[PDB]
């Protein structure tokens, strides 16, 4: 792909973070806690899952960021509407607003409804995420294998403004503590 001159600078907003992350001081990584964070509660925040948004806002263009996932088991990585239900359970789906990848338990799937099984041979250490806000387009890019597409989902109702979404994903195993990182352009 040559979408990389599309890099937008994207930084963490902690006011919509699960109370128990940690967002670094440059606001470029995020990690689980092994505890609450101690941080007042808000309608923003996630409540169920180990979720934060970027803090950019689009609405128009072509953006494009890199997410590094090194050494985790489980995560979720895309963008999502700034509407997107903040309380209790719900599945990542455009239905409900999420244009998302994923790792669990050893396999790579596509947040639709119903998920969708990905073909990944190189397990990626490096995400490389693209929006085309008026196309419709959210594609997802394997750094570690030259670039190699992973998904793409078109036609795309965003029906809003687009945040970047993240999951760390929970640490039960003591195997997924390591962070998400937003790698530098
Ligand atoms: C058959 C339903 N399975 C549910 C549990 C596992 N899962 C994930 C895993 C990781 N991130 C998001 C969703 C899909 C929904």
């Amino acid at each position: 792909h040559h979408h990389h001159h599309h890099m937008v600078h994207i930084t963490l907003d902690r006011n919509t973070a699960n109370s128990w992350l940690i967002i670094s001081k440059d606001r470029r990584q995020v990690r689980m806690g092994d505890t609450h964070q101690n941080v007042s509660d808000n309608k923003e925040r996630f409540s169920n899952y180990p979720m934060v948004l970027g803090a950019q806002r689009f609405s128009s263009g072509k953006m494009y960021w890199e997410v590094d996932v090194t050494q985790k088991e489980a995560w979720d990585l895309g963008v999502c509407r700034d509407s997107v239900q903040r309380k209790g359970q719900f599945s990542l789906s455009p239905e409900n607003g999420f244009w998302t990848i994923w790792l669990w338990q050893d396999s790579y799937e596509a947040g639709t409804s119903p998920q969708t099984t990905l073909h990944i041979q190189v397990p990626p250490c490096q995400i490389g995420i693209f929006v085309d806000y008026e196309a419709g387009v959210v594609s997802f890019y394997n750094i570690t294998d030259h670039g190699s597409l992973i998904y793409t989902f078109s036609e795309c109702v965003f029906a809003g403004p687009l945040r970047p979404f993240f999951n760390v994903g929970f640490n039960y195993s003591g195997g997924n503590a390591a962070p998400l990182k937003l790698c530098p352009l």
